């Protein structure tokens, strides 16, 4: 569980990315992308996308990071208490689009490196590692919930 003070990084960080939340979900998938280019397989209409300018105008593709972002925030403003709106999620992802935990663990790293990329003044070494703690809890919970769905995942 994270500190209240962490807590407070983590939303403090976040306020930044809601003033561009579509912005700052198109920089995580073209960074996740380029990082991990396994993960883009996974998009039956995005994996065409062939160039970081194409990929940045697919309007689909800015709709649905503001998708992702609308519900990772809403997870994150719960402060762990998020048992209620990572559950559906867990189903989605687990049973439906059969996301590994990993491409997790690379989707959270793509966050961090967005994140400090634009806010360096307000995402240092402390608002990042509360940040990889509460990215770290979701991915723990989103986990037990593969296992009880029967996805080890
Ligand atoms: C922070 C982590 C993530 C969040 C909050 C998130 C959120 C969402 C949401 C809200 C949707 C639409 C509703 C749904 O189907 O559940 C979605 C769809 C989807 N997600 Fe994720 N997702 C995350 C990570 C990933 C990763 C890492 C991958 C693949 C490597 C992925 C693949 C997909 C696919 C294939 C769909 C359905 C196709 C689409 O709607 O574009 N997700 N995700």
């Amino acid at each position: 569980v994270l500190s209240e003070g962490e807590w407070q990084l983590v939303l403090h960080v976040w306020a930044k990315v809601e003033a561009d939340v579509a912005g700052h979900g198109q920089d995580i998938h073209i960074r996740l992308w380029k990082s991990h280019p396994e993960t883009l397989e996974k998009h039956d209409r995005f994996k065409h996308l062939k160039t970081e300018a194409e990929m940045k105008a697919s309007e689909d593709l800015k709709k649905h990071g503001v998708t992702v972002l609308t519900a990772l925030g809403a997870i994150l403003k719960k402060k762990g208490h998020h048992e209620a709106e990572l559950k559906p999620l867990a189903q989605s992802h687990a049973t439906k689009h059969k996301i590994p935990i990993k491409y997790l663990e690379f989707i959270s790293e793509a966050i961090i490196h967005v994140l400090h990329s634009r806010h360096p003044g307000d995402f240092g070494a402390d608002a990042q590692g509360a940040m990889n703690k509460a990215l770290e809890l979701f991915r723990k919970d989103i986990a037990a919930k593969y296992k009880e769905l029967g996805y080890q995942g």
